[PDB]
């Protein structure tokens, strides 16, 4: 009678994909996302989960922190590896080393 927030999470990643979890009515969601949108994806290799999708919220921010480091939404996923959230990839993003990373990933477009 319940998807353990584990479960929730592990089942969306893989290792040549992007997953970022958010809530839409969340600013630093939206900025990540526009951050990420600059990006063109291989088929498959960018996911956006709609955390509402679970219950009860405080197993998944549990969950998140214990793998994450923090609770709140945005949480980003480069592969299986947390990358934090939306100040995390502002750091990448204004370095100029998102492109670097996510060519070696595997997840853009040509």
């Amino acid at each position: 009678h319940h998807q353990m927030a584990e479960e929730f999470v592990q089942q969306r990643l893989a290792n040549n994909k992007v997953t970022i979890f958010v809530k839409y009515t969340c600013p630093f969601c939206r900025n990540a996302l526009d951050i990420l949108n600059k990006f063109s994806f291989k088929r498959g290799a960018y996911e956006i989960v709609d955390i509402k999708e679970f219950k009860p919220e405080n197993e998944l921010r549990d969950y998140f922190e214990q793998i994450t480091g923090g609770k709140t939404v945005p949480r980003i996923f480069f592969g299986k590896t947390s990358i934090g959230g939306y100040s995390d990839l502002l750091e990448i993003d204004n370095m100029d080393a998102l492109g670097d990373i996510l060519s070696s990933i595997g997840v853009l477009r040509t």
